[PDB]
């Protein structure tokens, strides 16, 4: 009903809370998952939802985990006309947290740069796929 | 969460207890003394099956009750070993939990007997943190 | 004994020294011997010495098994204050080894209902008692 | 390896482990934990922990025990078997000095070897614990 | 010693004897296993499981700490050892490379040295054991 | 202030020297070296044991006294471990401190061998404001 998501929420670190639920942004190259390159999946950190792979991810230079692409309709983007800028937001569609913004700088042949917090996600290493419930997505690697 | 590899990742006894419908020795467990107040989940399920209001201090060597929780619990007649008993087990997570003889505290006066190696207990102060919240009401 | 025991101990497999040494109980009609009825002498898994007979052993519910009374002196009962509670334990004279409790709730005539582990016996038929040594005791047939 | 040290791993190997790195057995086809095997890792001389095959250069055979296409460095070593009436290359570990299989020429190619081992004689490490355990010298490999 | 061998066995090592022997710790005095410890025996590295020292030349000490004469083999090496601002000589181990601890000129032997060695960085192997243990080459000791 | 609380509280090593009559490791514990000028009190009673000014350098790795303060440590014969000892305890508390060895710099030549384990050790600038005026005339 509610009290899995908005419990889950409550149980989040500050910077994790700050960014997924008050849309602000973790500090450049002094997070997590910006320069991490396991192979895996990065999960939403409040639904557990797979949002990203390893294997879109790449290396960027702005300190920030980044991606080409994110998964099947897990990942929504929107309008942020917010702070006098305009850009374009990524927001979890099932958890609703802010993940980050889209950029068209990226590498790929759409040329997409999703950036997003290491604090909007769990990474889970691919040996562990199976166990922590993600046998489905096992196959994209 | 996947019942399969959730009962894939079980200890030898939770796995034989729950899935080889097997039973823990006496006295050897984490819940035959257990008496702090909390619900006590199903091990694989994490549904919630018996509640400390209903544990009763018994002399047997397992976690006993008088009642479980509304109907996450099931009856079944077991008719094993050459015995013609009543067995309990968990309609969701379908794991062996034990027996009901009737010589309990009462009302009831049902002994429902269950395995610590098949329930993982939350404490009452934990429960709204780990999403037993609906049941807090019970305390 | 002395130092066959010894060997004897190192023999018994993890369930036996468990139970015998470590005073443990083995898993409820999951023994070898609980289910059995099986005319012969239920030695003692370490002294060799007979504990219970086969006669004296009734069917019981509890899943260990049970017999009426012991045979000679060489099981003894001793107050059993273990885990908060007063009950009466059974153990070998000549081995020392836990064999199990007592209970007052067996078939008469005098009451009592040794259970005892199937981990601390060792099953002899009536076929192989003379030839093992037990002739002795084969008078109890 | 030192005569202590080899003499603790060999106490630890179960009786199938003993009876085939040390008596030269070999294990029952098909029953056996890495015939089907092929999570990316090391496969690990059981005695003295020595690489001997990558997942790299495994393949799938139809003969029930786990076949490498090539050994890691100078650690197997070919040995002329003139047992049981024929003749036959036994492969053996040589810091273990530990029995592991044979070779044959019906290998897929280049060098149309097939290193066929006992699991018995091998301990596999995943990739993903290589530098934990002390493997990093291994690690480029992939 | 092959790094990743080195490593489970390190990976063994409880606290105290991980602190000591990786840490350059020491053990409590008085309270260790084999301070007052006098049985016919060897001394090994509880990391190589090499030779360290002999029940021969354990002697009596009121210092709380394994006190030996002398170490066997080469296995046992001392080093300049200038930290909490003191001159002292530390006593390392050659194959495992562990502090094993310190030596002072104030021993009884014939060359008074004090070899003051932590129990922690021991594992201790009785004589009748020696030969089934891989230590059947020190055996003539005794 | 009270005793068994005031230990209740203690560390694993404090109360093992303390209470155990234990041994804190050599060089690797908070005064073997420490030459703040000041009082070591009884972690315990909080009471003045010895003073900065009777401390010296002892390469044996453990705070070391030529001499205590008064009456708050006692000296006792300790025949354990198989030897002759003269152990050194608070009189208040109660606490073991260590041992009193007969080869210090003089003029006494004693060395008494402390556990930093039981001990407080109190800043002269703090020695008022703490309550140990009356022995701040000691510097």
């Amino acid at each position: 009903m509610a009290y899995n998501k908005e419990e889950k929420i409550k149980s989040l670190n500050r910077m994790q809370y700050e960014v997924t639920q008050n849309n602000g942004t973790e500090p450049p190259f002094q997070n997590e998952y910006w320069d991490h390159k396991e192979e895996g999946l990065y999960v939403d950190i409040v639904s557990g939802k797979p949002l990203f792979t390893s294997k879109d991810k790449f290396d960027s230079q702005c300190g920030w985990p980044s991606f080409t692409k994110p998964i099947e309709e897990e990942v929504e983007e929107k309008l942020d006309t917010s702070h006098g800028m305009i850009r374009t937001e990524v927001r979890s569609r099932t958890a609703d947290s802010h993940l980050g913004h889209v950029f068209n700088d990226g590498p790929g042949p759409n040329g997409l740069r999703y950036c997003i917090n290491s604090a909007a996600l769990r990474f889970v290493p691919k040996h562990k796929l199976k166990e922590e419930g993600y046998e489905s997505y096992l196959h994209l690697f």
